[PDB]
């Protein structure tokens, strides 16, 4: 009668959910990766290139992964109808290998004994959530497969629904300028079904597609049709920014748009929007457990109707956060059996 | 009876507009940059972390620098009031150094013996020129010192122009995702004047001013008041791309927006916007000489009247083509 | 009675294998990858973050690659057992996938047809050549798998040539600074069999293994025992440099040297080994076609006997070029029937 | 009765001795740098790009800088001999600006009130010192003037102290891959003593000179003649890495090399000196205050005489704890 949880694939979301479950307390009793043995996964998990080493002990034995003194069984499947979850007593499972997207292949964690799983990447079927938007929106007795959107989806929605909600939204087109990811190359590779991905990471701007401010109209169904927008991958290795460009239906003096994002961060949206008016760059967010950092200097209003709204995120740890959050937000909904 | 060039700064644009000029044969008879000596320049000139070595023999003597064959006086003032222009001829004067943007600046180039001179930046006063967009409104009788605007307003203009010829621009914001340059900072360093300039360039997404803000509408008057932007700088040493969100007049439904740059690129604006279908990123703009080069699948559109353009730059080279571009204009309308 | 050329993974060196026969007016017959579709292939080909737009024609059609209209057969299969090198004509075959690199794995390739096998990479027992240093000891009537070494052990070698028929070397360690390359990963992710290779490539400095020093002794046999070294992955995308330590039997002050590697240079080592005495960095080496480019100024001279001598190379672009001389030198000895 | 600090030259060395110094419970009385003023101070040291953001509070008034509710004065002066160190009752200084960096630049600090200096830099004259190496040699009476040597330096002596001490340095050579630094340019640019270090610093790996070349065989001697080096600057913004190849007198099987630097490490060097057999790279050290890591699975061996020894830094941050040992060393010595 306590949230436990398991985790498939054990890479950057994979290993920053089991960082922010020991910060907030959750219990992880099992963890699935093929690529990663016992023993190299207290290495992956000790060191992190982008987030510092673990602040803390981790040790194996017994095939088991053991941090600050909790114990965590290690799989080593290829397919989630491999994975033992009803082993570990079943948990609510983090689907974080970005291979099994839709309710038909996450089903299969469902049929090994997961109580529930939570995506971490967009669905083309599994009802998304974003926490401070639509988390009210689960339900229960009919949801065991959910996903967690995406990290620029969990930026821009909030910001969406404190600016839509406030001065009403006509219509925005959005940008971010996205720090590389697992999926890019070192090097020119290849990437078939979407060539410019294939291209080095560390030399190139490479627009990329992204699904990512449609997604914020599934998440506030009001902005169908009145959001969409792209991406840009850049040589940063995390923290990324929304560049928000959008016309309102009231006038929108730029104080009171700071104002009512103010407002949000210090009520509501207290730990998913934060504020700053301080002279940031990519670098001051990493490690920030925001969902959305309003930058207030670097924003621009053209005029009291048409503006450039700019919001910070550490696409790793703060979506990380999100995850952890969403699966205690699960639970606690879940009590009502 | 001939163009003659005399650069100031030879740092990035001052050494490939040097090298622009090679490639279109236009004279420079001389190179002033105090921080630089002749056989030093030598070096700096011929290799290139960015456009690889000149294709071309570099050499000094007699305190000169000499690219295939061509004798290049070298001077090493810190002042243009110092530099002895009129040494070489009255040369038409490239200003590449950064410091000197006013026409009051400026101006002690000409009583220094320049005949003209070109600031290779925005000025707060000097009259801005984009070639493509309105470098008709030169005026050989009472210019003598202009300004060919930044290299984000030379990718973004000839665009502008087009769509808003077109469509209308009702109003639009941008954005540049810039690659780092010399201002900026290896390390978290000193920048009392823009904070976030000064931390790391090649660790940080820094947003940042662009030239193109304010130099847009002083080259396009009727947008004035329709258009602005900022600029993110990233983690790569050239390129760079605008990202123009517009709001239009007339229906643009985004087939009709293509067959717009198309016809331009093909036409009036030929060798200044180019237009590509390619699945194209940052490095496929090395050394392209265009001043804006529309990529068709990047771009995206919410609907008929409200659309993201894309257009790439290569910001060192493709702004160091039309400084020289400005430069032989400006010669041939001085012949009146 | 014309060298034919097939190559089997057209990746960083087989897409500049593929360059540099178009430079030397070698006939490509054929490419084969599973990973690229022909009209993929195009845009591979004509577009390089490295190295620039190909400078020349790039089309595809009758699911061929077109190149300055040179028709290329586009094979598109997983094993060399499955590549139909019979119907081009029994080509030498360029093996540049990097998984296929022992005798038994490259003889698939002769059971389809291939002629002969260049292995792009060092191999567990074929025989290994870096031209300039042991190429004679190829034998036409013996060998029909080969190994072209590394990029390191084509630069190493010919200096270690050079110093040892000199001045002999006593002993020596190296250590080569390294351009990422695509075995590597854009951030921390797995790498199991070499654990410090999994971090990101773009933010660390990454320790590597690297038999390439020893490898100069397979090719310079007189040097066993008295070479190895070691590899530092570093966040350059092309272009590394080898910092070789030796101790010399005959005294060598650094003017000797550097004479000893200008005779070279000038003569049985034009193309090969080059010699500078410029102020040199790293990107000054883009696209250069020499194997080893001996640094002046950068080498230090502890004492008449022991040295650091510094060598560059653009391990994708000189390597690849050494490749082709490779298969043009083997054809010619191949002749003798 | 109490040290006190003062920091001229607020860069990463020396804001990262202030964080040291914060850390350490070294009192800082004042800043002096003219190119940043106190409000600015407050961003400059809250937020880092390379070490994360302050962990304290960190706030301007009456134009002095507060950390953790400790008031530190702010200087804005040019030139050590306008800075008024009297006024904060004769500090104990950091020169931390790179350019004073001899016995007679760094004196007109003594006689503008400081009471001891320390070059946080080689120096052509003054003494240099590397804890944990002959930190001893120190002379309350003779020395007001003192260096820290280089960041390369305190890796190199520490491990080349233990490997000498046990097996004998025959002879050696050494390089150091290592991060870029503030003297480094974003692009190419001039750099006219050190071409190849005006070349972009993101883009190039560049061979480079190491104060550890020369001032190794200071501070060990005798090991003069034995050990000198080189650097090659690479694309990483903090940490860097010594590549010491000896010839040994002694028999040194790679287990007993092992077992010395642990002995050195456990014991007299504690703090100075660690040893890892991890699977570590350069990010694995960022804000590790020790001076040298050996990094034993790295290292090779030809034969019993001949090694390759591997030994990591965190160049801003290790030599930034050294310079506050120092001081504090000092200070406790200078009460004799
Ligand atoms: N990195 C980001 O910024 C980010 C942010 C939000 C969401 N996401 C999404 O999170 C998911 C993972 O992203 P990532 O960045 O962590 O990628 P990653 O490549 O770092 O991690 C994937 C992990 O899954 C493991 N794996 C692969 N196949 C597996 C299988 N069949 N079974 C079990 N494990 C398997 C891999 O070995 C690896 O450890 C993706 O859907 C991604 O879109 C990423
Ligand atoms: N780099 C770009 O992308 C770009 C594009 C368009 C325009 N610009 C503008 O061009 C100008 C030069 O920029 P850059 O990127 O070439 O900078 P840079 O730092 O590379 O070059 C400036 C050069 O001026 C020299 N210099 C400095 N002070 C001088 C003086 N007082 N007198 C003479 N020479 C002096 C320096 O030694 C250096 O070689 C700036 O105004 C910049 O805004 C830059
Ligand atoms: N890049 C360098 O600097 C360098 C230099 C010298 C030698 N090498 C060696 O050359 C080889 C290739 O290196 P790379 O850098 O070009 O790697 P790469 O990853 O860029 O290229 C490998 C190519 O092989 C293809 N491939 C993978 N599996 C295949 C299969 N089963 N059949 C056919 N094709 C397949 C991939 O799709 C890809 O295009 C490796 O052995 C490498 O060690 C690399
Ligand atoms: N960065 C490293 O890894 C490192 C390590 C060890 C030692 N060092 C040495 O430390 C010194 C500082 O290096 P850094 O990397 O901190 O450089 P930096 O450029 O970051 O810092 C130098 C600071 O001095 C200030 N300054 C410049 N001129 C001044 C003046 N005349 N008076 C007062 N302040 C002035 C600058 O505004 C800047 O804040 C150099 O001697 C360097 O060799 C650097």
């Amino acid at each position: 009668r306590e949230l436990t949880v398991g985790i498939n694939g054990f890479g950057r979301i994979g290993r920053l959910v089991l960082r922010a479950c020991m910060e907030k307390g959750v219990k992880v009793v099992a963890v699935n990766d093929p690529f990663i043995d016992p023993e190299y996964m207290v290495y992956m998990f000790k060191y992190d290139s982008t987030h510092g080493r673990y602040k803390g002990s981790v040790e194996f034995r017994n095939g088991q992964l053991v941090v600050d003194n909790h114990e965590i069984s290690v799989y080593q499947c290829k397919e989630p109808k491999q994975i033992p979850w009803r082993a570990v007593g079943s948990p609510y499972v983090v689907e974080s290998t970005g291979v099994y997207l839709s309710i038909q292949a996450a089903s299969d964690h469902i049929s090994a004994g997961a109580q529930r799983v939570v995506i971490s990447a967009p669905s083309p079927d599994a009802p998304m959530f974003v926490m401070g938007v639509n988390e009210n929106d689960y339900n229960p007795g009919s949801m065991n497969i959910v996903s967690n959107a995406s990290c620029t989806t969990n930026c821009l929605a909030p910001l969406a629904k404190v600016i839509h909600e406030r001065f009403g939204i006509v219509e925005g087109l959005m940008t971010t300028v996205h720090s590389y990811t697992a999926t890019q190359k070192t090097v020119d590779g290849p990437s078939r079904k979407a060539w410019r991905d294939g291209r080095g990471a560390h030399q190139n701007i490479i627009p990329a597609s992204t699904g990512a401010a449609k997604a914020v109209t599934k998440v506030i169904p009001e902005l169908k049709g009145k959001l969409t927008g792209m991406a840009f991958r850049v040589p940063t290795p995390d923290v990324s920014v929304v560049d928000l460009t959008c016309r309102l239906a009231q006038p929108a003096p730029y104080s009171a748009i700071k104002e009512a994002v103010k407002a949000a961060a210090k009520g509501p949206m207290a730990g998913i929007l934060a504020y700053t008016e301080d002279e940031v760059v990519s670098t001051d967010f990493l490690g920030d457990t925001h969902s959305s950092i309003f930058d207030a200097k670097a924003g621009i209003a053209l005029n009291d109707n048409f503006v450039k709204l700019i919001s910070w995120y550490d696409n790793e740890y703060g979506y990380s956060h999100r995850v952890v959050d969403l699966l205690r937000y699960m639970f606690s909904r879940d009590a009502e059996n």
